[PDB]
DNA sequence: CGCCGCGTCAGACTCGTAGGATTATAGCATACGTGAGGTGGGATGTCAAGGCCTTTTTTGCCTAAAATGTGATCTAGATCACATTTTA
């Protein structure tokens, strides 16, 4: 299939790596779905330090709460990972989409579900643990991705302490160091962005 | 029977236009009723304060009882210039 009537009527467009995708501030007049590749949300405070708050790969959809009040700002940023290719079509176009056949807003609702769900083991998983526990599993989380390779002993996985820190945010430093404290007690390995982990599977 | 005289009876249809009448007629007195006017007066209608009950607004109050304060003792985060070191 049905999606096929959907992008069939949509308009398509590329864009390359560490584009600025949607600005924050910007007016709700357009929505975007993820064709192909990666994306990465975040956020930015009057102190300018940047919070990654979440990263979705291929199949989601993009610009969501702005649909339906007219005139939404931005609530947050979203920057491209690697580069990526998207379609992209305005709302005054998806009423008649609504209107016509509802099962477009199922998959949003469904995928906004799990979306929420998931910002609610954020903000707990946040509140309470320690630094190693949040920065644990979150560990196992992104472990779960289909970006992440296959080892072995487990699975693998890219990324600098830089970005790490800025999902469970604090320093980079710092979590060099807990990376030593798991590296003594024998559940990890890595050479410099290039982390191997053991226990998956 | 068959005139002749007299009389009776119809004379198309829808619209428009104007305002409109006239003569002369006695006079005064009696006496009675009805119209336009007063007039107190039941009686109705109004407007401002008081006694029955319930509801509402303050307001007692009743005890569970969770909350709001006391402050010295910590803790697990958080930094910054130098020394590399990794990755597209
Ligand atoms: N909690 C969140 N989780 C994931 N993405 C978000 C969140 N908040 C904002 N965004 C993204 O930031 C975008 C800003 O504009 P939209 O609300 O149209 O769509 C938003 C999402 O793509």
């Amino acid at each position: 299939p049905t999606l096929e009537w959907f992008l069939s009527h949509c308009h398509i467009h590329k864009y390359p790596s560490k584009s600025t995708l949607i600005h924050q501030g910007e007016k709700a007049e357009t929505l975007y779905y993820i064709v192909k590749g990666s994306v990465a949300v975040l956020i930015k405070d009057e102190e300018g330090k940047e919070m990654i708050l979440s990263y979705l790969n291929q199949g989601d959809f993009i610009g969501e709460l702005g649909l339906f009040e007219e005139g939404q700002e931005r609530s947050a940023w979203v920057r491209a990972k690697t580069a990526c290719e998207v379609a992209e079509i305005s709302y005054k176009k998806f009423r008649q989409l609504i209107q016509v056949n509802p099962d477009i807003l199922m998959r949003l609702s469904a995928q906004m579900a799990r979306r929420l769900q998931v910002t609610s083991e954020k903000v707990g998983n946040l509140a309470f643990l320690d630094v190693t526990g949040r920065i644990a599993q979150t560990l196992l989380n992104l472990a779960k991705q289909p970006d992440a390779m296959t080892h072995p002993d487990g699975m693998q996985i890219k990324i600098t302490r830089q970005e790490i820190g800025q999902i469970v945010g604090c320093s980079r430093e710092t979590v060099g160091r807990i990376l030593k404290m798991l590296e003594d007690q024998n559940l990890i390995s890595a050479h410099g962005k290039t982390i191997v982990v053991y226990g998956t599977r």
